[PDB]
């Protein structure tokens, strides 16, 4: 949406990584994982919506990427459970935050790219 | 070095990640995350003796690299808390599993390097 | 443009890398490389408008990133002289080329997004 | 093995990749692209012994990996010609170079490990 994107790409066949599950977690007061938000990657493989300016408050959030659920709806067997990001965000005021994951069946890489509105 | 190795690189300084603390987890019954073992890297960037044959079993495992802490270290301000890496040992493929992870201060890959002696 | 777009981000800042040169050369029949195009990264990171579909026929591309020039600019001494990218292209039919590239001082991965339009 | 050394793994598979291509050049006073030293990797992905101390001066180097040929002889469609790192030796820094080449058919990364005995 606005504060928080996620982009997954193919690195086997070089492509949009299509409906993709996504599950947004925030840490808590008890340091255990609050359900945030969730959704699924587009055509595009982008996955916008997940929250707004107002809910995305100060915290420790982790992205889990469900790569092996994505794997297996291709027939394939990857080494991953999913990928996780882990990060501290708005800790110096909001910002936007795009998470971007490029998946192999043994292999991921992850990079976020930070804006200042 | 043996059933499970993790080795980490420094792709800013184009070195072996030198004194990064690595916790593996084993996944409980409940859900919640068991520590199972932990390290420092050495001065080539790698983690052995983690664990025994015996030891490690067929489960989910999670392997958590403390980056932010390698990073601060380094004054070098970086995004993520963590890397981690979740994955279900299975006793079909390989023997040997070596956690690949080349870090960046807003990203980082892992490969794993599934092998037999 | 359509047919090649290349988008380049920073992992040390986690940010686009701006103001990126980028040269596209073409195999000749004498196995030389022609010069076919060039440009820049946009404050997004973006080169669009590099060619068109008349022009990008089949052949053989190399994408040269010219990464030395980006962190010497930055005040950073890095390892590599330049992202290489040497791909064939339209051997199959006109197709949409996105070549991304993610840049650390002593690392780069690339990744083609490939669309039939 | 000692001064420059290439390491590739397959992140399709999980595993080193194996007898694959892998060609050295040097850059002339003419800025063509002079043969230096080649090989294969080995069963570990491993490639030693491309040169010595002595033979390998200062100056521009290119290490292209033939990742086609890779993925072709393992029935897997590739998207690269081949991999290119391209590189200043320097006297100045440590002595060793480690080229590591991570590949997916669409999508390569390399980092430079340069390190001492
Ligand atoms: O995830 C990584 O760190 C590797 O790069 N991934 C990129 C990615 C994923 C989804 C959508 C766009 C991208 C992208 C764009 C430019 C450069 C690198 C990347
Ligand atoms: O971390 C990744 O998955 C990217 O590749 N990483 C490699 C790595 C990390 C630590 C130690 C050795 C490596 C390595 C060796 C050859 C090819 C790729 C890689």
């Amino acid at each position: 949406k606005c504060p928080l994107m996620v982009k997954v790409l193919d690195a086997v066949r070089g492509s949009p990584a299509i409906n993709v599950a996504v599950h947004v977690f925030r840490k808590a007061a008890d340091d255990t994982w609050e359900p945030f938000a969730s959704g699924k990657t587009s055509e595009s493989g982008e996955l916008h919506g997940l929250t707004t300016e107002e809910e995305f408050v100060e915290g420790i959030y982790k992205v889990e990427i469900d790569t092996k659920s994505y794997w297996k709806a291709l027939g394939i067997s990857p080494f991953h459970e999913h990928a996780e990001v882990v990060f501290t965000a708005n800790d110096s005021g909001p910002r936007r935050y795009t998470i971007a994951a490029l998946l192999s069946p043994y292999s991921y890489s992850t990079t976020a790219v930070v804006t200042n509105p």
